[PDB]
């Protein structure tokens, strides 16, 4: 049950960067290619920052998929909590590694993307 806490004791930009850094660590430790996540850093930052600030962000979801068939390999959910936390979190990456190899794939043979689960009334954000 991975939780990321946005505590208002910290700035939303710092919290956002720490969330992404914790996700980057998961991607790295799982053996996945980190390039896509780096390319998406600016857009992921904009959406997470904005929807943390409005309170609309509910979960950040890392979706691993098989690019040969485009079917889901596994999902890793990060639940968001708000209070008065720095955004950073740590988990056992074995779950991700295990799911990838269970699909008969090397991590260099899988792809991934971030999904953001929001309250339905949330404002639209450029790029999302
Ligand atoms: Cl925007
Ligand atoms: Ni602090």
């Amino acid at each position: 049950s991975t939780v990321a806490t946005y505590s208002y004791t910290h700035s939303v930009t710092y919290v956002t960067d720490n969330i992404l850094k914790s996700l980057k660590d998961i991607i790295l430790l799982s053996g996945l290619d980190p390039e896509h996540f780096a390319d998406r850093w600016e857009s992921n930052t904009r959406a997470i920052k904005t929807w943390l600030g409005t309170g609309d962000l509910r979960k950040v979801i890392l979706e691993i998929y098989n690019p040969a068939t485009d079917k889901l390999v596994t999902r890793w959910d990060i639940d968001i909590v708000y209070g008065w936390g720095d955004g950073s979190f740590w988990t056992d990456t074995e779950q991700l590694k295990y799911a990838i190899k269970k699909a008969g794939l090397l991590p260099s043979q899988a792809k991934y993307k971030l999904m953001l689960d929001t309250k339905p009334g949330r404002p639209d954000v450029e790029g999302w």
